[PDB]
């Protein structure tokens, strides 16, 4: 009904993106949004849709954002004319004919069980799912998102043994279980980046939003924040190979458990799972060690080291190191660089405490 917005002529319904650097808005050109202005979804989510984050929030100087989301798994095809765009972009070239292959075995990933713990304090990977059949969060109805977390929930609380764990609804948390969250650093609260807000994700908070998390606190999931499941494997030290080998296993046991009921994750053999984000495709995945690299920390080529190895920081000389990557690479693929890239960084950092060079330490472009 007020797709009245198709009584306007286009010009006066496109976004005025003059100050914007965000990846949605380098792509949308007025022929664009007048060729998809009309389509929508079967649930309705239309390019107006899409674009909102990115028409609100115009980015940075220095710094690009996506500025659009999916609404639902039929999305990413109904705009594929705006997405694809955007997707190649982000992703590194990665085209319209490129082929994303999945590998959640840990028998794939060599080594990785010894990185040296006085150096790596903690070992983390996360990744997201969307249950098909469901509206994404910037879209989905209270309904919806009710039954994700009743399937969710199900699922979970049959879980035993190393994975037996327990629910946090966040509408019923009590202050101490609240304290304990945080010192866990497992708590997410409603969120207050604008990015997220002006989707309109944020609706109904905290209606069926919770945290379910093992009894051994290696192993965390997110119940409809900013995708339907968040989950996360960590553990303190460096056996990043039982790290990932925890984080495939529970996710193949929640995998069957929806099966049983006839529910799939959202995946296709050309964006891999699919999420809201496009930024977070193909894996979704990030892992990560926690470093101290005091040394290369201040060193001028250790940027140059980084992207050589596929890897990126964020946060004097402890570093949270993890995969560059996300679609186009397996999951196995971008464990094994970070679990080589970190044998390397060590490697270096001792050359540097021992007053070396590492020059020639320099790896070739992978």
């Amino acid at each position: 009904s007020h797709n009245l917005k198709l009584r306007f002529p286009a010009e006066d319904e496109f976004p005025d993106l003059s100050g914007h650097n965000n990846h949605m808005a380098k792509v949308l050109t007025p022929e664009l949004y007048a060729e998809l202005r009309a389509k929508s979804t079967p649930s309705g989510f239309t390019v107006d849709d899409v674009i909102q984050t990115g028409v609100d929030n115009p980015g940075h100087p220095y710094i690009m954002t996506v500025g659009c989301v999916a609404g639902d798994e039929e999305s990413y095809d109904v705009f594929k004319e705006l997405f694809d765009p955007i997707i190649e972009d982000r992703h590194g070239g990665y085209k319209p004919t490129d082929e994303h292959k999945t590998d959640l075995n840990p028998d794939n990933l060599q080594g990785g069980d010894d990185l040296d713990p006085n150096y790596v304090l903690s070992s983390r990977v996360r990744t997201g799912r969307s249950i098909r059949g469901f509206c994404l969060p910037p879209h989905c109805s209270r309904g919806e998102r009710r039954a994700i977390e009743k399937l969710a929930v199900e699922a979970l609380s049959s879980l035993d043994g190393d994975l037996a764990g327990r629910y946090y609804a966040l509408k019923s948390m009590t202050e101490a279980e609240q304290q304990q969250l945080i010192d866990d650093h497992f708590l997410f609260d409603k969120p207050v980046s604008p990015l997220l807000l002006a989707s309109g994700m944020a609706r109904d908070w905290p209606d069926a939003r919770g945290i379910w998390h093992n009894d051994n606190k290696t192993f965390l999931v997110w119940i409809n924040e900013e995708d339907h499941l968040r989950v996360i494997s960590m553990q303190k030290g460096g056996n990043m190979k039982e790290v990932f080998t925890r984080f495939c296993n529970g996710l193949t046991q929640i995998e069957t458990l929806f099966k049983s009921k006839n529910y799939e994750f959202m995946w296709n053999p050309h964006l891999g799972y699919i999420l809201t984000c496009p930024s977070n495709l193909g894996t979704g995945l990030r892992a990560g060690v926690h470093i101290k690299l005091p040394h290369l920390g201040k060193h001028e080529k250790f940027p140059e080291v980084l992207k050589r190895l596929r890897l990126q920081k964020r946060g004097g000389g402890v570093f949270d190191v993890s995969n560059a990557d996300r679609l186009g690479f397996s999951e196995v693929e971008l464990v094994q660089m970070v679990v080589d890239g970190v044998k390397l960084l060590i490697e270096m950092e001792q050359r540097l405490e021992q007053g070396q060079a590492i020059d020639d330490l320099m790896p070739a472009q992978k």
